[PDB]
């Protein structure tokens, strides 16, 4: 496949994009973060591949930057596929406690750090992190970013050209819309919204997502 | 999610294996079991050594004896169902080019192997045929003389797929020309099965060519 891309999209935001080969479909994009704070360097969900968390610890590390921590927002391995390395770089890994717990039951590598209650920080402040309820996955979590007005919504949040909710085996789809509807009502002054997969889009985002939640719930 | 197989016509199966993908949803891929009498060959395996274990119980809880597999290319799907039937002395059979291929990649390689462009399969039942580089530099189709059943895998797309599909191994301005090449045939097919997607007629073909020629601008 081809390799790992990061591209700036905002004072101390970068986007980290991998991809994977699907036969007889195409290619496929997942998308994360690298946050920056001062010479600080947070992750917010893992590439999707081992190979592809070792090219962004050097992309990290060849600009001088300490990877303080990452934070993975679900259980899947394209949230966390790099909890692996990074640990074994010593680097904090954190999930939520049902990601962490999720991840155990499935024999999976663990992260070295959790969270309890449905709203945490990272970055003491830079990244805040809140679970809105069920939809992708029962744990799914996302990030809003106060500064660069950006929230992360990983694969919670559908982009404006994906027609249908993803892969739904693990998904929760009669509560998809309130878990959106939660978010909305933190009433962040978003001007971002970042996928797990596709292009960045705008908060119209959010009303597309819960557009599908509500047509697959029937 | 498991294996589904289902008759297409008298002596001819669809079986249809799944993969979950993580940003997409569920991904199909087709291929088909031949009966002659109780004597089944296997075109296209499920991509998975765990779906290809459930093909073959398939056919031998119904007490067919599996003779031989037919792979249509070397991409890490279709082989490796080459592993398992190689461990079960079940005959598995590529081109020269698709054998090669794989051993080269360290992967699997068939225990059987035809040398030109044409090969046939079972005393007449299965025709194969390589046409030229399309989805992959090798990929090779299935005609069926009883059946009339053309079996493209990737090589052909789906009425409705609006793309090629994954083509990081394509021949992308030599696909069309292969497509040709088996229009050149002159077989009288009545239905072409994708590796993905809905089986339908033999629009198909054209329907491929307007895909490729399109992405060649
Ligand atoms: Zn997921
Ligand atoms: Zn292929």
């Amino acid at each position: 496949h081809k390799p790992l891309e990061v591209i700036k999209i905002e004072d101390g935001v970068y986007l980290h994009t991998s991809f994977k080969n699907i036969e007889g479909y195409g290619l496929v994009d997942s998308n994360g973060l690298v946050v920056l704070d001062n010479n600080q360097a947070y992750i917010i969900d893992t590439p999707w591949s081992e190979e592809d968390t070792k090219l962004l610890l050097s992309w990290a590390t060849d600009r001088g930057y300490q990877v303080m921590a990452s934070i993975s927002t679900h259980s899947h391995e394209d949230r966390t596929a790099g909890i692996k390395l990074l640990n074994s770089k010593s680097i904090p890994t954190y999930t939520s406690e049902l990601t962490k717990k999720l991840l155990a039951r499935e024999g999976k590598p663990v992260p070295t750090h959790y969270f309890k209650d449905d709203e945490f920080t990272l970055g003491n402040g830079l990244i805040e992190l809140y679970y809105p309820g069920a939809g992708h996955t029962e744990d799914n979590i996302v990030a809003w970013l106060p500064k660069s007005k950006i929230l992360f919504g990983g694969c919670l949040v559908r982009s404006h050209e994906a027609e249908g909710l993803g892969y739904v085996g693990d998904a929760s789809i009669s509560s998809w819309a309130d878990s959106i509807k939660n978010i909305v009502s933190k009433k962040y002054p978003i001007q971002m919204v970042v996928p797990g997969h596709g292009k960045v889009g705008s908060s119209d985002i959010l009303d597309h997502t819960i557009d599908l939640a509500e047509s697959a719930s029937n």
